[PDB]
């Protein structure tokens, strides 16, 4: 990409920030292209920031007491943001000394008033000069702020990963996912631009001292009533601001919980459409924003009064300052119009600054403490040798997960293990489900610190984990992991995993790009891709945690022979294998049961033993009727104020002094009070901000809908952080910030519309002075939003590569830390925040450059507008500068209009990528006997693509079990997806004498029972997760827990049937899981039953659970059981073989074994002889 415009443009070009007109004029014609974003400056690469903050607080750790993050942070960006601020605060000074100019020159029009006619000339270039110094003095101020805070934004970000990728094991169970992407979300684009106005802490009370001193010299002792109303209001808006907080606090934990739930349930949407959950989902998200949107709504009425103070303080506030002084002497226009001219600003400056700066430093304080917690819990620790005699010795280890367990001295982990294997043993870890081997691993790697004992290790590790995990990119990218690509080692590997025959199936024959979690792929080619994987890279010791789980016997028999016994014969490896042969080929064998050592010993001597507003104003029937209701009240102000005005001039000592001459002044007057007789009050401001909540609840109750009743081939194009963010940000969007800017727009378009309005029906000439003003309004945002619009959906769509890799790295983080390849994802992270720097601060600039074009034409507007004036008076009554200076007046309120007009389309960017996921297309006793037939089935995952399964034709009889075998990634899970119908498909296959088409598709599903290979298992109680639906007493679910055997594992727990688990179930086994979803099954009694690979990881002795419940609790029913094992193949009676794409039945199993001869001799000598007598 070309460099940045910014490292050689002009300084003339750079205050003017001329360098972003390229864009500007290449994105009005055309659509961008990926040609056109500019690389962002090196000063601000994420890799500079991070070492930069990271140097200062590790500097600030080693020193201080007391460590403060804010501390930190005051070394390496206050002075620039100090300089900056002296900058702004001279802005705001030109400001409040705008009437001393603006007043005396208003004056001149008048005979009488001869002393301010003589100077106005010179006052002329003054106030010219004053404009065009605050242009070039208030705009970059503020974009250096905005600059300073991406710096920094990027700069905590980067330490926040620096720190995920160290945290301990035991604080993983405690901070979830959805509380890193809270933190991340409500900080994504807030902080950038909360500097902007963080320095009106210290202006603010500085403009109300100048003011009130020069309000004092028209006032000479009234100012201080109208002083004291607004430190009343201002006492007032603070305590408002302090109790938003507390209803924005109460709902940081509910939100943090759906985020977590939205997430679990999506990426396992295959299983929730196969069980038929989606309104269980639904219900029990839609609890979780109930009470969330019970707070947001008591927030969102303090926020309507903390907004709408300025609007409700114009009257009172002049009223109350001159009406002491016009009840001792007289007052004349002049005056009044003055002392509106500085309240004007004197309000903003306590009732729209201030409150908002002080809120800002709370909020952004707020999360820097909040931050400085997390860097500070608990980390993993490291220390462990580096060089020995290699030798992998343990004695006397202990472990608890439980850290209070553990400090008391609840059955431990592990008691008394120990072990030796010198330099290539391979040690075989057996033992029964859930009595611990995956922990035995863990204790190694250092994953849990043992309370007792030694463990002695050489440094180099490699792992393969029980669970496979897959990293977005190709499948070299998997095998390599982070490396130089060796060719020969590459092809080596790839040959002894057998993998050859699997990948030369895929279109690419290397690089298919594999979706987060290896969706694409099969169930054993994510586990021999983990083992590649691990066989790839060279270390001491290898930890193979049962790879030879999803093979069936005969890959597993060459895989074993071929990679593990034959490629590294002369390395350490820890194998978990419960299958008899690999015991025979292992120099020592640890047996474990319950947490103890059964046995240790070689094997020899143990046989010795644009239609986006329009759709979101009508996706809501109330909307229309408060809009209506806001519209007819103000038509009626308008009336009242109207013919107040011409009942004025029509009537005729008394309080206020008014000459026949001057009386021009009470339309000015009226212009500086027209924003409090139009302002909406409680009856017009509630009702609005009530109802585009409750637009929100609507739209996020319609999206997940629709999102839950796609067709999956959709689903698979679809990325996990893309989803999370539009759930996590775009929905907080329409609850905090749509809402109340929306209310802003529309006050302020009312108090224009209004103000034209009347004062253009009493002079009918103000109206033509100001069209060729808002003429060119129209028309500079008509253009600059042509290229807006782009740039705010590139930076939109840009945060998804944060939260892909945040949700990748959170769920990887075991593997990371056992190859030590931190830095390589460091890096990989840096690139994802480079590349959202890069829209975000082009968009930035962009809007920058509006804001100062939309000021820079209203000033050029306005210096002609004074010339013409201040020339054309002659001998008095100067007509001419008395129409044109009011219609300028107006326009100072306009161009707040326009810049919250703005705010508005940016943020219903949000609004339009929320309905582009309703629009998503949707896919879219009668089982008494069970008989089903198939005919001509074909099936194909992606329209167009490779078929997978071709005119498949076969038929089972009722009350008979049939098995389903083949090899790895044949085709199995496939075939039984198929009947589902998650996938395309052709053909019929009826039941019982239905066709698919003459029954619902939603009553087609129910009448099956499944047991998907990818075990689901969302946070909440086991009562939940054994029936969402709530449809069984605890009676009935005992009474299976009792048949499959989960007893045990379940009255463990502190919490009997209401143990809430957390991080998908990890404090269960994965023989557990299994157990649970065959209870599931159970319970869900079904005429039909799918069971694709029940027994995944089960030893013999478990398998005696899953044959007797599939014996006696499935009597009747047909069952197509998807099995490896061949102990298994007993039950069922007929055996569907699946190979090359095609199907082919056989009723014996000694006809099957016959056919082939490699399958028959792979088979272990006990399952050979069960099989032939
Ligand atoms: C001078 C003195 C009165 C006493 O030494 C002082 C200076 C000072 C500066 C910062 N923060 C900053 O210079 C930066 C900043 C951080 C966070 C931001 C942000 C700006 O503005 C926001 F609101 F957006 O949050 C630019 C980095 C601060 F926080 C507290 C400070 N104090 C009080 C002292 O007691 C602190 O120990
Ligand atoms: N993270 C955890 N926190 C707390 N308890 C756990 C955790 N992981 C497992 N357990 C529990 O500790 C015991 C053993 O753990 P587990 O990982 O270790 O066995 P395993 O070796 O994976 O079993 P299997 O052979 O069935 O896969 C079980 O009772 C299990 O429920
Ligand atoms: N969503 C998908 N899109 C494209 N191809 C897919 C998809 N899911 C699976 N495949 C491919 O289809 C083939 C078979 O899928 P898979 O269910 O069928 O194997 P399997 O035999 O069920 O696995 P296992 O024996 O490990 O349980 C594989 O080549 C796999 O990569
Ligand atoms: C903190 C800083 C900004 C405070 C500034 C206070 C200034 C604006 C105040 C302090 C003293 C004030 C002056 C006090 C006395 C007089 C004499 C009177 O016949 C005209 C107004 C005039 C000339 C005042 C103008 C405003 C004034 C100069
Ligand atoms: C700058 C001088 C002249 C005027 C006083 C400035 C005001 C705005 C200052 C003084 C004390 C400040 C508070 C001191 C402590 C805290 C707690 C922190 O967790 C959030 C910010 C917060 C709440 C500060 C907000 C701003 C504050 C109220
Ligand atoms: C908070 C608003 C207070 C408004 C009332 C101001 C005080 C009363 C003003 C009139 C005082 C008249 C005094 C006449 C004295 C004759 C000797
Ligand atoms: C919104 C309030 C409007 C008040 C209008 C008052 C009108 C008074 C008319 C007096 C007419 C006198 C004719 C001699
Ligand atoms: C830097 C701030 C300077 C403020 C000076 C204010 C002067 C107000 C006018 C006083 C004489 C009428
Ligand atoms: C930056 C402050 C500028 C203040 C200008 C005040 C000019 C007052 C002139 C009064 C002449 C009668
Ligand atoms: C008698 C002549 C008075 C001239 C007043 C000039 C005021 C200049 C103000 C400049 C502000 C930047
Ligand atoms: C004078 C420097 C600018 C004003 C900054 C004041 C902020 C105070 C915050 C205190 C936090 C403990
Ligand atoms: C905070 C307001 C200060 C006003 C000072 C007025 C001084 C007049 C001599
Ligand atoms: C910008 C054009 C203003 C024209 C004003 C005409 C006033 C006639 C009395
Ligand atoms: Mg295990
Ligand atoms: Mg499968």
């Amino acid at each position: 990409m070309q460099r940045s415009p910014l490292e050689k443009a002009s300084v003339v070009s750079k205050l003017f920030f001329s360098w972003t007109r390229p864009i500007l004029r290449k994105g009005y014609r055309q659509r961008l292209e990926l040609s056109d974003i500019y690389q962002i400056p090196s000063v601000d690469s994420a890799d500079n920031l991070s070492e930069k903050l990271e140097r200062e607080w590790d500097r600030e750790l080693a020193s201080k007491k007391n460590p403060k993050l804010i501390n930190a942070l005051r070394r390496c960006f206050f002075w620039r943001f100090m300089f900056y601020g002296i900058f702004l605060y001279l802005g705001e000074v030109t400001k409040a000394v705008q009437p001393l100019l603006l007043g005396r020159i208003i004056a001149s029009y008048d005979p009488d008033n001869k002393e301010e006619r003589s100077i106005a000339i010179y006052l002329g270039i003054g106030l010219c000069l004053l404009f065009i110094v605050r242009t070039l003095l208030l705009h970059p101020a503020i974009f250096g702020l905005h600059h300073i805070g991406m710096q920094m934004r990027i700069a905590m970000f980067s330490l926040i990963y620096k720190k995920t990728l160290k945290l301990s094991s035991r604080v993983l169970d405690k901070i979830s996912i959805g509380q890193l992407v809270s933190l991340l979300s409500n900080n994504l684009n807030k902080f950038d631009e909360g500097l902007a106005l963080a320095h009106f802490v210290w202006i603010a009370p500085l403009q109300v001292a100048l003011l009130m001193g020069l309000i004092w010299e028209l006032l000479q002792a009234s100012a201080f009533c109208g002083l004291g109303f607004l430190i009343v209001l201002a006492l007032f808006q603070a305590g408002l601001g302090r109790m938003m907080m507390k209803y924005r606090d109460q709902r940081a934990g509910k939100i943090s919980e759906r985020l977590v739930i939205t997430s679990e349930m999506i990426e396992n949407i295959q299983s929730v459409k196969a069980y038929c959950w989606e309104e269980a989902m639904e219900k029990m998200i839609e609890n979780l924003r109930q009470t969330e949107l019970k707070l947001t709504r008591k927030a969102a009425y303090v926020r309507y009064f903390n907004s709408s103070a300025f609007f409700f303080s114009g009257f009172f506030v002049v009223f109350l300052s001159v009406l002491p002084y016009a009840l001792i002497k007289g007052i004349i226009l002049r005056k009044i119009f003055t002392t509106i001219s500085f309240c004007i600003v004197l309000r903003m400056a306590v009732t729209r600054q201030f409150p908002w700066a002080v809120q800002t430093w709370y909020d952004s304080l707020g999360a820097i403490n909040k931050i400085q917690d997390f860097l500070q819990k608990q980390e993993y620790k490291t220390l462990e040798y580096n060089l020995t005699t290699t030798e992998v010795v343990m004695e006397n280890v202990t472990a608890f997960w439980e850290e209070g367990f553990g400090e008391l001295f609840g059955t431990p982990v592990l008691k008394d293990i120990n072990f030796k294997i010198e330099r290539g043993q391979l040690l075989a870890v057996a033992g029964s489900t859930g009595a611990g081997k995956t922990s035995l691993l863990m204790v190694i790697m250092g994953e849990l610190e043992p309370s007792e004992g030694k463990i002695k290790h050489s440094g180099r590790i490699s792992f393969c984990s029980q669970f496979s995990w897959i990293m977005p990119g190709t499948i070299k990218e998997n095998i390599i992991f982070g490396v130089s690509y060796d060719e020969y080692r590459y092809r080596s590997v790839i040959k002894a995993c057998q993998l050859e025959e699997d990948i030369s199936k895929f279109a690419e024959k290397d690089n298919i790009v594999l979706g987060e979690g290896g969706i694409t792929l099969s169930g054993g080619q994510r586990a021999r891709i983990s083992l590649a994987r691990a066989v790839y890279k060279d270390a001491d010791l290898y930890l193979l945690d049962s790879p030879f789980g999803y093979l069936d016997v005969l890959t597993e028999k060459e895989i074993f022979e071929s990679c593990v016994c034959k490629l590294m014969a002369n390395k350490t490896r820890i194998l978990v294998t419960s299958k008899m042969e690999h015991l025979k080929k292992a120099d020592k064998i640890l047996i474990l049961h319950e947490g103890s050592s059964y046995f240790y010993g070689t094997f020899s001597e143990l046989q010795n033993l644009w239609n986006t507003y329009l759709r979101y104003i009508t996706v809501h029937k109330s909307l229309i009727f408060v809009l209506i209701w806001c519209l007819v009240i103000f038509l009626a102000e308008v009336a009242a104020s109207l013919v107040v005005l011409w009942l004025l001039g029509n009537t005729p000592s008394y309080a206020v002094i008014i000459t026949s001459t001057s009386s021009y002044y009470v339309f000015y007057i009226y212009v500086g009070v027209a924003d409090t007789l139009l302002a909406m009050g409680f009856f017009r401001g509630l009702p609005l901000v009530h109802t585009l909540i409750t637009v929100s609840k609507i739209l996020h109750h319609k999206m997940l809908h629709s999102v839950l009743q796609a067709p999956m081939s959709t689903l698979n194009t679809l990325k996990a952080g893309g989803i999370l963010n539009r759930f996590s940000k775009d929905i907080a969007i329409l609850d905090d910030l749509l809402p109340l800017t929306i209310f802003d727009f529309i006050q302020l378009l009312l108090i224009v519309i209004g103000a034209i309005a009347v004062v253009a029906v009493l002079q009918p000439y103000i109206f033509v002075a100001t069209v060729p003003v808002i003429v060119a309004f129209i028309m500079l945002r008509a253009y600059f939003l042509q290229t807006s619009q782009q740039l705010k959906q590139l930076e939109s769509e840009g945060r998804s590569p944060i939260f892909t890799h945040l949700v990748t790295s959170l769920k990887g983080l075991w593997t990371l830390r056992a190859f030590g390849r931190q830095p390589y994802f460091e890096t990989l992270f840096h690139k994802a925040l480079n590349l959202h720097t890069a829209n975000w601060f082009l968009y930035l600039s962009t809007l920058r450059w509006f804001q100062m074009r939309i000021e820079m034409i209203f000033v050029i507007f306005f210096i002609a507008v004074t010339f013409i004036s201040i020339l054309t008076t002659g001998e008095g009554e100067g007509r001419v500068g008395i129409i044109l200076t009011l219609a300028m007046n107006i326009m100072s309120t306009l161009q707040w209009a326009v810049n919250s007009s703005i705010d508005v389309d940016s943020l219903m960017r949000s609004v339009s990528r929320v309905f582009k996921f309703i629009d998503m297309p949707t896919e879219g006793i009668w089982p008494s006997g069970g008989q089903m037939t198939v005919k001509d089935l074909t099936a194909k995952y992606t329209e167009g693509g490779n078929a997978i399964l071709e005119n498949i034709s076969f038929s089972i009889s009722p009350g008979q079990r049939v098995g389903l075998l083949g090899r790895t990634g044949s085709g199995k899970s496939t075939l039984l997806s198929a009947f589902l119908r998650l996938l395309n498909t052709e053909g019929e296959i009826q039941i019982d004498g239905v066709s698919w088409d003459s029954i619902t598709l939603q009553q087609w599903r129910k009448a099956f029972g499944v047991i998907p290979q990818k075990v689901f298992i969302f946070s909440g109680t086991f009562r939940k997760n054994l029936d969402p639906y709530e449809q069984w007493s605890d009676q009935e679910i005992w009474k299976v827990a009792d048949e499959v055997g989960l007893r045990s594992v379940i009255e463990q727990f502190p919490g009997k049937l209401d143990f809430v688990l957390v991080d998908g179930g990890c404090v269960l086994s994965h023989g557990h899981k299994q157990l649970m979803c065959l209870a599931r099954s159970v319970l869900s009694k079904a005429k039909i039953l799918l069971l694709d690979q029940p027994s995944a990881h089960l030893d013999p002795v478990t398998y005696q659970i899953i044959r007797r419940t599939l014996k006696q609790a499935f009597a009747d029913c047909t069952v197509i059981l998807c099995e490896h094992r061949i102990e298994a193949m007993l039950e069922c009676q007929q055996f569907l073989v699946i190979e090359e794409n095609k199907v082919r039945q056989y009723d014996s199993i000694q006809k099957l074994l016959n056919e082939r001869s490699l399958f028959r001799q792979a088979i272990s000598p006990s399952d050979r002889v069960k099989l032939f007598p």
